[PDB]
C-alpha cells in the first residue's frame, strides 16, 4: 500500500497508550534496483508531550524482534523529560513481524516438531540428520521468499532503511537506541550516515570486527557465568533445588534435565509431564533455562521450574522455552525465529569448515557444560547458514566513523548474551563513552535504574555523556 518513492507517512492511531500513531514507509528492497520491488515496514510513533526535539527511534535487537512491540514495551518505562522532548518511534527492520513481505520459513508445526526432539546426538548419524533438517529448512525459506528478497534482508541493508525512517519522520538527524543486535544497526548506520548521527545509545554491544566462532565460545562462557551467578543465588535459598552447594550446582542440573533423554538412545525424548500436550524435551529444558538466564527477574521461575523437574513435571520450563521462541498459547509462532536466521546469515560469512565447527563444540562443552549433554563425540553438524543461498551483504572489520558525534555504549559486567567487553571494544572502535552496568542481564536502559536512566537522559537531551569510568 505505502507508495514506492517518498510517498509522506500516512499516519492514523494505532488499533493501546499515549495517543500512538501507526503507519507504514515504503523501501526498494534492492537500492540498486529502485525501481524493483517495494518492502513496506510498520511503524509506531508516540509523540513528544513537550517541546519536540525530535523521534527518538529504537530497535529491540534479536535480529528478528519487533520494534513496534518493543516501543509498546519501552513508552511504559520511560523517563519523563524523554516522553516530553521526543516522540518514540519504534519500526519492524524488513522482514520483520508486520513488515512486509514478512520472512517465513517454518510452519508451527514444523518448529513444534524440531524441539520435541532431544537435538542431543552428535554421531554421525546425528549430525546427518540434524543437517538434513537444515537443509529443508532453508528449502523452505527459498520456497517462501525467494532469493531476491533473502538476499536483501541484511543490517546493511536496515541502515539505510533508518535513514529513510529518519526523512520520513521529519527528522534531519537521527536519534537512536539499539538494543544488543540493534547497535550493529546503529554502528552499521554510523558509518554509512555519519553526518546524520544527532545521539546515539547502544545497550548490549556487538563488536562486528569479531571472529564469529569466537564471540559464539564468549557467549557460551556468557551463559555459563549467569548460571553460576543464578546458582549461587539459589544455594542461599531455602529448598534450592540445585543444592545448597554451587560447586555441584551444573551436576545437579543435569541430574534433572538428562533424565528427559533416554539413555540408551538418544534420539528418544522422555518428555518431563506438563499440562500442555508436547511435554518437556531435553531441548525445551535447556532454551528454557537460556531464557531464564537473560535477567534476574526471571530466576525465580527457573527456580520453579528446576523445582517441577524434580517431581517429573515441566510446565514452567515449558512456558520459558514458549517465551524464547515466542510461540503463543494457540501455538502460533510470530516469525522472529525464521527472521533472526536469514539476517544473521547474510550478516557476515558462515563458517562452512567441519575441523572448526568440531573443535567449537570440543571447547564449549568445557566452556558451558549445563547446556552439554554427555561427552564429545567427535563430530559437530554446521550451523544453518553454512547452507545458506545468499552471500554475505556485511564483512567484519573494526568500526570506523572518524567525524561521528560522541556515543554512549552501555554494557553489563555479566551480561549473558552480549558480554561486558564487547561493549568496551565497540565503545573504543566508536571513540564513544562507555557507560557500566554491574548486573547479570542482557540490556538495562529504560528497565528501571534510575543511575543509567539519568545518565541515558543528559545525553538524549543534551548531548552530555558519562564521565570514563561511569559505573551504575
Amino acid at each position: 500500500a505505502a507508495a514506492a518513492l517518498a510517498q509522506p507517512v500516512e499516519w492514523t492511531p494505532c488499533r493501546i497508550p499515549g495517543g500512538a500513531l501507526c503507519g507504514k514507509l515504503a523501501v526498494p528492497v534492492d537500492y540498486d534496483r529502485p525501481d524493483g520491488d517495494v518492502a513496506a515496514l510498520a511503524l509506531i510513533r508516540f509523540p513528544a508531550t513537550g517541546d519536540k526535539i525530535g523521534s527518538l527511534v529504537i530497535n529491540p535487537g534479536g535480529p528478528g524482534e519487533s520494534g513496534i512491540e518493543a516501543a509498546l514495551g519501552v513508552f511504559q518505562t520511560l523517563p519523563k523529560r524523554v516522553h516530553e522532548r521526543f516522540d518514540l518511534v519504534g519500526f519492524d527492520p524488513r522482514g520483520v513481524a508486520s513488515s512486509r513481505p514478512a520472512i517465513w520459513c517454518n510452519s508451527d508445526a514444523d518448529n513444534d516438531r524440531l524441539r520435541a526432539e532431544p537435538q542431543v546426538d552428535y554421531s554421525r548419524e546425528g549430525v546427518a540428520h540434524i543437517e538434513n533438517e537444515t537443509k529443508q529448512f532453508v528449502g523452505r525459506c527459498v520456497d517462501k521468499m525467494g532469493k531476491n528478497f533473502l538476499a536483501h534482508v541484511g543490517t546493511v541493508n536496515v541502515a539505510k532503511d533508518l535513514d529513510a525512517i529518519r526523512a520520513a519522520l521529519g527528522d534531519d538527524k537521527l536519534t537512536y537506541l539499539g538494543y544488543s543486535y540493534g547497535t550493529r544497526i546503529g554502528s552499521a548506520y554510523a558509518e554509512e550516515f555519519p553526518q546524520r548521527v544527532r545521539a546515539m545509545i547502544l545497550d548490549g554491544a556487538v563488536d562486528p570486527n569479531a571472529d564469529p566462532i569466537e564471540a559464539e565460545l564468549r557467549q557460551a562462557k556468557g551463559f555459563q557465568d549467569a548460571f553460576n551467578n543464578y546458582a549461587a543465588d539459589c544455594a542461599k535459598n531455602a529448598g534450592c533445588p540445585l543444592g545448597a552447594d554451587p560447586a555441584k550446582a551444573v551436576e545437579v542440573y543435569h541430574s534433572l534435565v538428562d533424565p528427559l533423554v533416554d539413555p540408551d538412545n538418544p534420539r528418544i525424548s522422555r518428555p518431563a509431564r506438563t499440562k500442555d500436550p508436547r511435554g518437556l524435551s531435553y531441548s525445551d529444558a535447556i532454551v528454557g533455562t537460556i531464557m531464564a538466564l537473560y535477567s534476574p527477574n526471571l530466576w525465580q521461575h527457573l527456580t520453579d521450574g528446576l523445582s517441577e523437574l524434580v517431581d517429573n513435571r515441566g510446565d514452567t520450563l515449558l512456558a520459558l522455552a514458549d517465551m524464547y521462541m515466542r510461540r503463543d498459547s494457540h501455538g502460533r509462532y510470530n516469525n522472529s525465529g525464521d527472521a533472526r536466521v536469514a539476517i544473521n546469515c547474510v550478516d557476515q560469512p558462515p563458517v562452512t569448515d567441519r575441523d572448526k565447527v568440531i573443535d567449537e563444540d570440543r571447547r564449549a562443552r568445557e566452556i558451558a557444560p549445563f547446556m552439554s549433554y554427555g561427552k564429545f563425540t567427535g563430530d559437530a553438524p554446521l550451523g544453518t547458514c553454512a547452507f545458506w543461498p545468499v552471500p554475505p551483504t556485511s564483512q567484519p572489520h573494526a568500526v570506523s566513523a572518524p567525524g561521528l558525534v560522541p556515543t554512549v555504549v552501555v554494557s553489563t559486567t555479566h551480561d549473558p548474551a552480549t558480554p561486558y567487553k564487547a561493549g568496551v571494544d565497540l565503545a573504543n572502535q566508536l571513540r564513544g563513552s562507555l557507560l557500566t552496568f554491574d548486573g547479570t542481564q542482557h540490556t538495562v536502559v529504560f528497565q528501571g535504574d534510575s543511575c543509567i536512566d539519568e545518565y541515558v537522559t543528559a545525553y538524549l537531551i543534551g548531548g552530555t555523556t558519562p564521565p570514563s569510568g561511569a559505573k551504575c
